[PDB]
């Protein structure tokens, strides 16, 4: 826009604050696991494997501790 001195603020603080995750990517099949707060990381454990996870992002884009990514039968919506 040139030179328009808007304020930036980004004011939002996500509209999903938690995350959902289901075992399973199909919308009827998928069993509810637990929920995660968005801005924390949980360990979800899940076939008998512990996950430990990092709710991150509003879109619960699932990435673990040591930048791994999910298993594709787990799931995660936003809350």
């Amino acid at each position: 826009s040139g030179r328009e001195n808007l304020y930036f603020q980004g004011h939002m603080a996500a509209p999903a604050r938690f995350c959902v995750y289901y075992d399973g990517h199909l919308p009827a099949t998928r069993v509810l696991l637990m929920y995660v707060r968005i801005g924390t990381t949980a360990t979800i454990t899940a076939r008998g494997h512990e996950f430990e996870v990092e709710a991150k992002d509003q879109n619960c884009k699932v990435i673990l501790t040591n930048g791994k990514q999910a298993p594709d039968w787990l799931a995660a919506e936003p809350y």
